[PDB]
């Protein structure tokens, strides 16, 4: 899709909606989820808090902290993924990932794994408890974790990973592993190295399920590849998968999950366009000296290798439904009538989430069908109308709630009539006339929405 | 996805298949069909016969030829439609559509119509007869009749019908209606003007489905809006319907056809990306004696209003699965390479068909869930490869048997090894080196390609 203007999105003040903010100053809110006791509960990135809040009070009750989370104040790790069982009532276990320390690793500089954990919650003591590893050492960084762990229909744990932020600033040099697969002798060493920029589909104990797809001759917990930051995962009414996953410069996704697929990161931004993205591989540069130009690969420093989207030779790549947004190689990355960040102004929203709106008995006029994803940059949630077989989306993504807020993850209430959303605690974020500010309406928040 | 070059339509020259010329009398072949009878089936569009071709001997027979069929030298227009009952045996008829008189018509700019009619095959004459129109009065005119009639898995007509040409060449300052939708009073009256641009799906006898979908408050025999040249559809094997639809000069179109969807033409040529298309509407501009620079909207001579593809506000906007091609707007539609024909050069492919190839006992290695994609201007047949659950395409178009002929249908045997194309009697085709002819190497032919 073409982007919107700043005035596009400062219209979009959802006046059919009462805010009311329940907290504040939560450290990193990061999930949440409609509890099997119907009160919400969020997790807490920074801290491995797990909290539950009454809606109607606001009052907070940390349920467990997970302990021994690492999380760095400028990075994206910590606890992230957050699941409950769907028979919760015969089956009440809890399901997250984390970044915790790897003492396979001696080098002080990647510590860290991530880990699939199951706790059991034991509703007489209201806490988690015989935590039981399920899929441990995998990768983590600073960088795009994603983390997005959901149990499909089929029982299986579903969990997006994050290419870990390689070929960009900090890992910039690193070679991006969005595309690599696991072989047989990695498998059986549990070297999941290559667990990098990938759906993952893993039976609810953490092994391999025998009927994941195969990739370069293997089957591995790999489900789909090819994902830069894929933080929005969500199952449809009919059983499909749907994603969000942030793009770099441009070309943030909507993807709709098939098995085996293979979604194009790093070598295809979006659409296998040749528009505005070109894969410069700084792992594969002449020297570690130059400079990334930030261009999105249009123009790059002498050195670093780019490859043109149609110059790949891809296998099972399977294009976005839609891309937020796609621009053309004439494109400004550097356009400063932002002001000096200019990357205030990118064709990108920063989607960190994707909720699959379920109705209810009150149900939102005209929502049938729709995808919720909060934009982080922008301010807005978006709501993405799909047919009512989620095959297509139908039209251009609708912005809401428009405020100066990174809104980190939104779900609606069983009745379909109230949304909650948490906020991000920092960071920046378009206001209405489209500049950047850091100081965001509602730090750390869980806010609210009710339909009049 | 992105043009392919010449060179490299060139090598696309399928030496693993044995070509074979069955047929090289046939006049303007258009459809054909592997029949009930375990033979193949075709029309010619201008003289209105339907021929049946023993697929191991060759030997042939005028099965019928509709009477009064109309059909200009310089047009698309003739029989168009051609489809077997699913349960011939028992329900022996054949399905057409063709250009006839309308004698409720007193000009002759638009002096015809088109009709889907229903014959009754007679096994001991060999014959057709009892002919019954089903939907009468439909639009025609000398081009993008479009015209691929189908019965779907529930046992209804699809119906493609293109948007007459409006908005180009001799229908330039004719509005075009791919968008517009009857109201209830033009319906119940048989006014079907509206129908230009669309898939119809009807029922076997002509009637409304009750379940159809509903556009702009009335249920019609419209299933899906906003086509250009529909010119292939087919169901998967899991009963979705994927379509072929050639653009303007750019866009070509691989759609997934979803009820109640809208295809965005002519507001928008494939992706809504403003990329290398804007809508001109000619029929707009106050000044009749103003000309179409061909420059796809991009470039437009003073007094047409151009609407770019995001200004426009549609309703259920469905993009395509695969545009053949998407260029950006800096791309030259007057490049030099194609002579006094540019257009040769233009990023499409002129799709006339879309086959979804079952495989079979000797399918092709690699073959599964491909869609086959004859292209008139480029002379090759496109093999898109698709999912299993026939859901996003896989990777990019491949061409196949590049040669000077423009191709205009194709089947597979039942086994799978074997594929049946019609090429044109005439027209122009890109040559290797990327030059016209209109020397075709096989005009008017049935030629099969084995596999090796
Ligand atoms: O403008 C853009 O494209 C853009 C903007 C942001 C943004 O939010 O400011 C991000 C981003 N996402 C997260 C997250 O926690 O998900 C953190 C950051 C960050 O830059 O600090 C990304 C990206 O990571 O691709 N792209
Ligand atoms: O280069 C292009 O875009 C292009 C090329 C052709 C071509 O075949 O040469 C056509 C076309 N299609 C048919 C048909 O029978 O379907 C007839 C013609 C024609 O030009 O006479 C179209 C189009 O009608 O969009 N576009
Ligand atoms: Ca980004
Ligand atoms: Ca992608
Ligand atoms: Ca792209
Ligand atoms: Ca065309
Ligand atoms: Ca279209
Ligand atoms: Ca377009
Ligand atoms: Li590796
Ligand atoms: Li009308």
């Amino acid at each position: 899709d073409v982007p919107l203007t700043p005035s596009q999105f400062a219209k979009a003040k959802s006046e059919n909606f009462d805010k009311k903010v329940i907290l504040s100053n939560l450290n990193k809110p990061h999930a949440l989820l409609w509890g099997p006791d119907n009160q919400i509960w969020l997790t807490e990135r920074a801290t491995g808090k797990i909290l539950r809040v009454n809606p109607e009070s606001g009052s907070v009750k940390t349920v467990f902290q997970v302990p021994e989370i690492v999380n760095d104040a400028d990075g994206q790790n910590g606890l992230l993924g957050f699941a409950f069982h769907p028979d919760f009532k015969n089956n009440p276990y809890i399901y997250i990932s984390g970044t915790f320390k790897n003492p396979k690793s001696t080098d002080k500089e990647l510590p860290n794994q991530t880990i699939i954990r199951r706790y059991t919650y034991n509703k007489s003591t209201d806490t988690l408890e015989k935590p039981v590893d399920l899929l441990a050492g995998l990768p983590s960084s600073k960088d795009h974790q994603s983390g997005r762990l959901v149990i499909g229909p089929d029982q299986k744990i579903y969990y997006t990973i994050g290419d870990q932020g390689r070929n960009q600033l900090a890992y910039l040099f690193l070679p991006n592993q969005a595309q690599h697969t696991p072989t047989q002798q990695e498998l059986n060493g549990k070297d999941y190295h290559t667990y990098m920029g990938k759906v993952l589909r893993l039976n609810l104990d953490g092994s391999i399920p025998k009927d994941n797809p195969s990739f370069n001759g293997v089957v591995s917990h790999i489900y789909t590849l090819g994902h830069r930051n894929p933080q929005g995962l969500a199952f449809t009414p009919n059983g499909k998968l749907l994603q969000s996953e942030q793009g770099p410069n441009s070309d943030d996704e909507i993807n709709l999950i098939v098995k085996g697929g293979n979604y194009g990161w790093p070598n295809v931004a979006g659409y296998k366009d040749d528009s505005g993205y070109a894969y410069a591989n700084y792992s594969a540069a002449a020297n570690k000296s130059i400079k990334d130009l930030a261009q999105n690969g249009v123009k790059v420093a002498a050195g670093v290798p780019v490859t043109k989207e149609s110059e790949w030779t891809g296998k099972n790549f399977v294009p976005p439904l839609k891309t937020l947004y796609t621009v053309q190689d004439t494109y400004n990355y550097n356009d400063p009538t932002c002001g000096e960040m200019t990357y205030i102004c990118w064709p990108t929203v920063a989607p960190s989430s994707a909720y699959v709106y379920k109705g209810g008995k009150k149900a939102i006029t005209g929502w049938e069908n729709t995808l919720l994803v909060p934009s982080l940059k922008r301010g807005v949630i978006f709501r993405i109308k799909l047919d009512p077989t989620y095959s297509t989306t139908y039209d251009d993504a609708v912005p809401m709630f428009k405020s100066n807020n990174r809104y980190r993850d939104v779900i609606a209430s069983p009745d379909g009539n109230v949304l909650y959303v948490l906020t991000d605690t920092a960071g920046n974020v378009q206001k209405d006339d489209g500049s950047v500010t850091n100081t965001l309406e509602n730090p750390g928040s869980l806010i609210k929405f009710t339909y009049k």
